[PDB]
């Protein structure tokens, strides 16, 4: 990342920026005047797309609304760029003749769309019924345009000499080569005078040194942005995708920023899922290695984030007095650089990932390898847990350093789609695939909270009601079974280390190919890896075995103390709020109470959904996932969240988390009440403040989708309409990216 502190970088992103003329954009976004494009305030050749909410005379948004003309234009233009890229790099002649013919067909398709789709029927309203006459008119235009788009795209394939698949591939290719920052600004319900809220996606791509060499490039380059053009196209490809830093907060009238949320959208599936088709056990193990390789990239990017969450004073405070230079250089940038190098050099770095996955692992129809997406990622996160990864930290624009970073994994996987929790004996999904890991994960998180309790609550007994919650939340004594688990988890470390290095070696060989193979060493390498994995699986089973015991006891404990736990939570609020709102109470004191309560509230509400097994009911659809992500963000972990491509399910999770973080941060209190999750959206002409905030959240999603696919979207199939303000119509536009 730019090695500037993230708060200052966000500050600048919300500045007066330089506009970018259409012909210089990296991508067509359409909706002119709404989706405004600008130069990045800090990085040369980087761009920013910003949307400001506008509203109609009724207070209903006019921005973030699907318009099929605009989407038709987006699709035409984005496919034309893929086409011209393919024809430029191809062997066949008559390049210009073909490119100009493509242009010519794009002009003709745009004009014909505009003569055939009336504007008064081209736009949808998200916040109304899909069955309104006006929305039925939008659907009808959409089906028309879809028809024109298959014609246009057929004609493009014919003219360009490339197939549908290759055009699509090249499309994803050039878009993720120069990704834009995306910003949505709006005043949330009850915003203060001259203040505004915001949500941004800032792309994160750094390539570990291991990825740089394997992707054909060379290790020595400090700047290691995502690049497939210098790659040699063996089927496997390295690097995470659809990953962005997600920041939400408020902007004060003076232009300063309070950050209310800071996590990752994505990454997507952490392996190359398409490679799965027709794969032998050799190609499968190789896929598992790509996932490992990708996991160290995640580790690298979490450490980079820790750094950018630190001010210069923070780094200074953390360099022992005797290593500090007498003089810090005049150049503000060369000072941060030195500050980062000294910090890293003198401090063990450790990072914790909380990955809330929202695929349905057990699904047996339209599976799309959701099983390996759970399994390979949980494997590889754990292969790294409680050890150290060699990594690179960018310190300046042409400087960097190498450190080990301590890593710690927490992974959970609760589905969100129609197959999330099938009935007894239903063969459409196997609900049991994630049972063990989710148990393990709930124990891990609830122990993390206990340890936090023993640490903080010990020293803040001015607040009696906080003591009593602590006692209750300690749960059943499970110290023995936990000891057993940490003993067996320590035993695994050396095998995991052997496993990781052996797998890495396996991919170096396999990545050569037929005319290049040395079969004897391949087979040898496969074999060592398998033995290590057999043995790891074996110990993983006894560890789960122990977790399931703790789970059993925790439940019994919960089912019987639920009432007291809530009473005790209520009573902490009741004593805690009026201190928080006292204007004489200092900021750091306020933080502490808020964190202590919010943390406990998240945990307990998660417990109810998990222990009563209600997380999967329609009315509770993303709540448990949101509650754990939220909790992990309180415990100051990096929360990664995902579906397969992260355009659909993972975006709806991000909406529920960002929207909650925004709702909560803007309370009198800053204390979580759950209204933003519990409130039943009604889609009416008059809605609540929570629903009004909800209306806002699909816009960054349409932008994000456009940047991934060429077209707006999110096509998540809503399970309970009362969970979301919008009616899913961006989903029908999202279908343009299939055709
Ligand atoms: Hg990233
Ligand atoms: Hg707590
Ligand atoms: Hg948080």
């Amino acid at each position: 990342r730019i090695t500037e502190n993230i708060e200052t970088y966000v500050t600048h992103l919300l500045s007066d920026l330089e506009p970018v003329p259409s012909q210089n954009q990296h991508l067509a976004y359409g909706y002119p005047g709404e989706r405004q494009v600008f130069k990045d305030p800090m990085l040369d050749g980087k761009q920013v797309v910003v949307v400001n909410s506008q509203y109609d005379k009724h207070g209903r948004p006019v921005t973030g609304q699907p318009d099929v003309i605009q989407e038709a234009n987006n699709y035409i233009d984005n496919l034309v760029a893929a086409a011209k890229s393919l024809i430029d790099k191809d062997k066949k002649g008559e390049k210009d003749l073909r490119k100009n013919a493509i242009d010519e067909m794009a002009k003709t398709f745009k004009k014909s769309i505009s003569e055939t789709i009336p504007s008064d029927k081209a736009k949808a309203d998200l916040f109304s019924s899909k069955k309104s006459s006006a929305n039925k008119d939008f659907l009808e235009q959409l089906a028309k345009v879809e028809g024109s788009l298959q014609q246009f795209t057929q004609a493009v394939a014919k003219a360009s000499g490339h197939k549908l698949k290759a055009l699509d591939k090249e499309g994803h290719n050039i878009r993720s080569h120069n990704r834009d920052t995306l910003i949505h600004r709006f005043k949330a319900p009850n915003s203060k005078e001259g203040e505004e809220q915001f949500i941004m996606y800032i792309p994160c791509g750094r390539y570990t040194k291991r990825q740089q060499r394997l992707m054909g490039k060379d290790e020595s380059e400090v700047n290691r942005d995502h690049d497939t053009t210098s790659h040699k196209r063996s089927d496997l490809v390295l690097g995470n995708s659809s990953m962005a830093r997600m920041i939400a907060g408020t902007r004060h009238s003076d232009g300063t920023v309070t950050i209310h949320h800071d996590s990752f959208s994505g990454p997507g599936a952490r392996m190359p899922y398409s490679d799965f088709k027709g794969a032998d056990d050799y190609k499968k193990l190789a896929i598992k290695a790509v996932t490992l390789i990708n996991q160290e990239e995640v580790i690298q990017t979490l450490a980079q984030r820790q750094i950018d969450r630190m001010t210069n004073e923070d780094l200074w405070n953390k360099i022992p007095e005797e290593y500090r230079p007498d003089e810090l250089p005049p150049d503000a940038e060369k000072a941060r650089a030195q500050l980062i190098k000294l910090y890293v050099e003198h401090n063990p770095l450790s990072v914790t990932e909380c990955y809330t996955q929202v695929v349905t692992a057990g699904q047996r129809v339209a599976a799309e390898n959701q099983k390996e997406q759970f399994e390979y990622v949980r494997q590889m996160m754990d292969a790294f847990d409680g050890s150290k990864a060699k990594i690179t930290i960018q310190t300046g624009s042409n400087t960097e350093v190498e450190t080990a970073v301590g890593y710690q994994a927490r992974m959970s996987s609760w589905g969100v789609n129609w197959f999330r929790q099938v009935g007894a004996l239903n063969p459409l999904s196997d609900n049991s695939v994630t049972k063990n890991q989710n148990a393990r994960f709930v124990n891990q998180m609830t122990d993390d909270v206990i340890r936090n309790l023993d640490k903080v609550a010990q020293n803040l007994g001015d607040y009696d009601k906080a003591g009593a919650l602590h006692t209750l939340l300690k749960g059943p004594d499970v110290s023995d079974l936990n000891q057993q688990i940490t003993e067996k988890e320590n035993a695994l470390k050396e095998v995991k280390g052997a496993y990781r290095e052996a797998l890495f070696s396996y991919f170096e060989e396999y990545q050569k190919g037929e005319g290049k193979w040395d079969q004897a060493k391949l087979d040898q390498l496969k074999n060592q890896v398998d033995g290590y994995e057999k043995s790891i699986k074996k110990q993983e089973s006894a560890i789960y075995e122990l977790h399931n015991q703790i789970d059993a006891l925790r439940k019994a404990y919960y089912t019987e103390h639920k009432g007291q736990i809530n009473k005790a939570l209520q009573e902490l609020k009741e004593q805690i709020s009026p201190v928080i709102q006292n204007k004489e109470t200092d900021p750091e004191t306020k933080s502490r109470l808020q964190h202590f309560y919010n943390s406990c509230a998240y945990l307990t509400q998660a417990q109810e959904l998990y222990y009563e097994n209600t997380w999967h009911h329609g009315k509770n659809n993303f709540k448990l996932q949101t509650l754990m992500a939220s909790l992990s963000c309180e415990l100051d972990y990096a929360n990664t969240k995902g579906s397969k491509s992260n355009n659909d399910r993972g975006q709806r999770l991000a909406q529920k988390i960002v929207g909650n973080a925004l709702w909560t941060a803007m309370s009198e209190d800053g204390l979580y009440t759950g209204e933003f999750l519990d409130h039943r959206r009604t889609h009416g002409k008059e809605v609540s403040n929570v629903e009004q905030l909800d209306r806002e959240l699909t816009t960054i999603q349409a932008l994000h989708h456009t940047a991934n696919t060429g077209v707006s979207g999110g096509k998540f199939e809503i399970q309970d309409k009362a969970n979301f303000a919008d009616n899913g119509l961006f989903g029908k536009v999202a279908n343009f990216a299939k055709i």
